[PDB]
């Protein structure tokens, strides 16, 4: 159904006129994402506007992402949908208003991201990918820092399922078996962890996409450096995530039992204040 907004257990009958446009969020999108304030409850939400006049391929990925998000209402590690509005010319998709992605966080930091923040990020992303494979049999196929969203309250969720499968992403984070033919998102997560932990994308100085694919297959997996104080569990988790042979790469339920994940499930990391600190320096 449409015309409703479920923000915090309570449902609210609403139309597009009940939301005040506070401006466009982000310059480059897969569809116009607006910051909007719900006049009836003061809630500020993120509303993606899909025009029926828009691009055919872009609208297909928007609906595919919306399909997965509507199915993931019980996963706390996936950005939640609040409702939809279908007009004669547009489709508005209201979603959880996050802060920013991990890519923009890396640009604002102008350096590495602490391990304690990446530890909480790993636990959230791995469980989100595990929820898609078991509860819905869905593969993400585009795990990257730009698809990891954080907010003022320390939440870390996964966001874009535009090219998700039911069982091609960015070439920079593609697994070897996806270039030269299940657990391909595990490799993408490992590549994203190295980029955020070092501040430098591991495959450096690649002018074309095919050259990146060449380095993925020809070069050794880019492991975590050993002169940055990374814990033994962090370097161990990245090594298993970046196993070249996918048959030896651990499935999720073995990853969820890794000492790196088990540590940051119980550990109390103040991601909310670290996020608020970095955001104060643009
Ligand atoms: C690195 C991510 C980033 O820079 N951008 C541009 C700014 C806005 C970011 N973003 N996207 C959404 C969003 C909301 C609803 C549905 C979907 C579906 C697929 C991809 C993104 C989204 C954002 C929300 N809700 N909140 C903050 N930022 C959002 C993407």
């Amino acid at each position: 159904q449409t015309g409703y907004l479920t923000i915090g257990g309570q449902r609210y009958q609403a139309e597009i006129n009940d939301l005040e446009n506070l401006g466009e969020m982000g310059s480059g999108t897969c569809g116009q994402v607006w910051k909007m304030r719900f006049r009836k409850t003061g809630h500020v939400i993120a509303v993606k506007q899909m025009r029926r006049s828009g691009n055919k391929e872009e609208n297909k990925r928007i609906l595919m992402d919306l399909d997965v998000v509507l199915k993931s209402h019980d996963c706390p590690y996936i950005v939640q949908c609040f409702g939809t509005f279908i007009t004669n010319t547009d489709v508005f998709i209201a979603m959880e208003l996050m802060g920013t992605c991990a890519e923009k966080l890396k640009k604002r930091m102008q350096g590495p991201i602490p391990e304690r923040i990446l530890g909480k990020m790993t636990v959230a992303i791995v469980k989100a990918l595990y929820y898609l494979k078991e509860k819905h049999g869905v593969i993400h196929r585009d795990v990257k820092p730009s698809n990891i969203l954080l907010d003022e309250r320390g939440q870390i969720k996964l966001c874009d399922f535009g090219i998700s499968g039911r069982l091609a992403g960015c070439a920079a984070y593609m697994a070897p078996e996806r270039i030269d033919p299940i657990r391909a998102d595990v490799w993408s997560l490992g590549i994203s962890l190295v980029e955020l932990a070092t501040g430098q994308f591991p495959y450096k100085n690649c002018k074309t996409d095919f050259e990146v694919l060449t380095k993925v297959l020809q070069e050794e997996p880019p492991l975590l450096p050993g002169h940055m104080g990374f814990s033994g569990d962090f370097q161990s988790f990245v090594k298993d995530c970046l196993t070249k042979d996918h048959r030896k790469r651990p499935k999720y339920n073995k990853l969820l039992e890794h000492s790196f994940i088990k540590r940051y499930e119980t550990l109390e990391v103040d991601v909310a204040s670290w996020f608020k600190d970095v955001m104060a320096k643009t």
